[PDB]
């Protein structure tokens, strides 16, 4: 069946309730819901549900136009009610949405005829198209199947205006997907999209080899990196490595003895051989990571100066602290005190856990003593919503959400950013200059804001930075050259042509 897929992920596609997060996949969520406005990977949005758009001149209230010939997947039309409902179930659970600036600054969302939509701002949000254009929470489900005249307490049926359509969804097992053959826009060329759900790399590699799968994408998570670059050289598979969309790092507690002190952090950022660490863990298939946003990201291109992999400046800067040596031992003291740091990473994930042994490693060269901490997913993310590391793996989340919305969250307590920059004298500081930042419309200011967080953010070592990662393809050559979305944590299935 030449326009029917079968490709794997990790876990089901969940629910797809249009607004809620976890156990919800964004790519799916995206495949089913659409956006009034849709990004486009030059940081434009262009026309989708919303044919166009005014706003007032204080930049506070917009008003937009949207297409006439759209129905949902279940034939109900959309509409500006249908849309104006949407925001509203989103916004009833606006406590969820905190992250996300947008969800803080919608005032007001009221249908104005069928085809005129008017969202009204508490000040002029600089990010607001591009957070529309979002996977979630801003897209629309038809309003017959909100529970309760609700969706934050569940949905009925998932129906979406995108053009896939949720067939049916077995738990541990599959998802299957078809084409919308109602839907507005272009229609997809293939028809039919199974997802297996196979939680582990090696597995899903092998599926791969044995026929099973014919597509496999995702990140640098998505198999063994040794497998891809051998399947990379087989004449009977694809396999594409796009440009890097984010970064990985690690996230160092500035509140949390020793890596409260900056010359801790600073020694750190000299002591990793990143270069070798991608060489060995990731099989040179990713870039080395000198700052937190690659220079090609949205005001971002700063000249911030590299610490690169340098061990004797890292055990100078440890010396000059008081960070010694004892007779006879590896370990440095200060005070009596080891300089001892735990390593917090999902314990099962074979990839983070090789990473950290080398991580353990370099630092153990320049006298700190990293105790890996391997753990579930779940105690994974409560560590990082409460401070609870020393160290911890984390990334940034690509286009469009980088940099601004990463930062905006970096004011959110419950999140991993906020808590590792806590213990910095200068953190209320960088967090009124990031809500400035999204308000401001001088863009000479905006620029200046950008380029202070984040100069302060990188002169206070509050990060690692590790890899700027790319997505990654294996395919079954029939299937063509697979394309990648502007949105990060989109896959574009839609555009697949064999
Ligand atoms: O996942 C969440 O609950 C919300 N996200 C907000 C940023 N997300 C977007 C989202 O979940 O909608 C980026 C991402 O998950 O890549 C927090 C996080 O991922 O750290
Ligand atoms: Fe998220």
């Amino acid at each position: 069946a030449p326009d029917e897929i079968t490709t794997a992920w990790p876990v089901n596609v969940g629910p797809l309730n249009p607004h809620l997060y976890t156990p919800n996949q964004m790519f799916a969520q995206s495949m089913v819901y659409e956006p009034l406005v849709k990004y486009q990977a030059d940081g434009s949005v262009i026309p989708w549900l919303a044919k166009s758009w005014t706003h007032s001149e204080d930049g506070k209230t917009w008003t937009f136009t949207l297409r006439d010939d759209v129905k949902f997947s279940n034939g109900e039309p959309f509409d500006a009610e249908a849309a104006a409902e949407n925001f509203r179930a989103v916004l009833d659970n606006r406590q969820r949405h905190a992250w996300l600036e947008l969800a803080n600054q919608i005032v007001d969302v009221k249908a104005l005829s069928k085809t005129e939509l008017q969202i009204t701002l508490k000040s002029a949000y600089y990010p607001f198209l591009q957070e529309l254009a979002l996977p979630r929470p801003f897209r629309f489900i038809a309003p017959s199947q909100f529970k309760n005249h609700e969706t934050m307490n569940g949905i009925k049926a998932p129906i979406g205006t995108g053009p896939w359509i949720l067939q049916e969804s077995k738990l541990n097992q599959y998802d299957v997907f078809v084409r919308n053959e109602n839907y507005w826009g272009e229609k997809p060329a293939i028809k039919k999209i199974t997802f297996n759900v196979i939680p582990d790399p090696t597995t899903r590699a092998v599926a791969f080899e044995t026929g099973d799968i014919d597509l496999l994408y995702g990140n640098e998570g998505l198999l063994p990196l040794d497998t891809f670059a051998r399947f990379s050289q087989n004449p009977a598979y694809h396999t594409q490595l796009s440009q890097p969309i984010e970064t990985v790092m690690l996230a160092l507690n500035t509140a949390k003895a020793p890596t409260n002190e900056l010359a801790v952090r600073e020694a750190l950022n000299y002591a990793v051989n990143k270069k070798s660490l991608i060489d060995n863990a990731l099989y040179g298939t990713q870039q080395v990571a000198d700052t937190l946003f690659a220079p090609s990201v949205p005001y971002a291109n700063l000249g911030l100066k590299p610490s690169q992999y340098d061990p004797q400046k890292a055990k100078a800067l440890l010396e000059k602290a008081g960070w010694t040596l004892p007779a006879g031992k590896d370990i440095r003291e200060k005070n009596g005190q080891p300089l001892r740091i735990e390593l917090s990473f999902i314990g099962t994930d074979a990839l983070s856990k090789s990473m950290a042994e080398i991580i353990q490693a370099d630092m153990r060269q320049i006298g700190a003593d990293v105790s890996l901490i391997g753990e579930e997913e779940s105690s994974i993310y409560a560590r990082q919503r409460d401070g609870r590391f020393g160290m911890i793996f984390h990334r940034t989340w690509g286009a469009p959400y980088d940099p601004h919305a990463f930062l905006s969250s970096m004011r959110v307590p419950s999140h991993a950013d906020f808590q590792a920059q806590q213990g910095l004298a200068d953190k209320p500081l960088i967090d009124k200059e990031i809500g400035e930042v999204l308000a401001t419309h001088d863009e000479t200011q905006r620029q200046a804001l950008y380029r202070d967080i984040l100069t302060r953010l990188h002169d206070e070592a509050v990060y690692l930075p590790i890899s700027y990662i790319s997505m990654m393809v294996v395919s079954k050559p029939e299937l063509g050259n697979i394309p990648y979305a502007p949105i990060a944590t989109e896959i574009p299935f839609e555009q697949i042509k064999p």
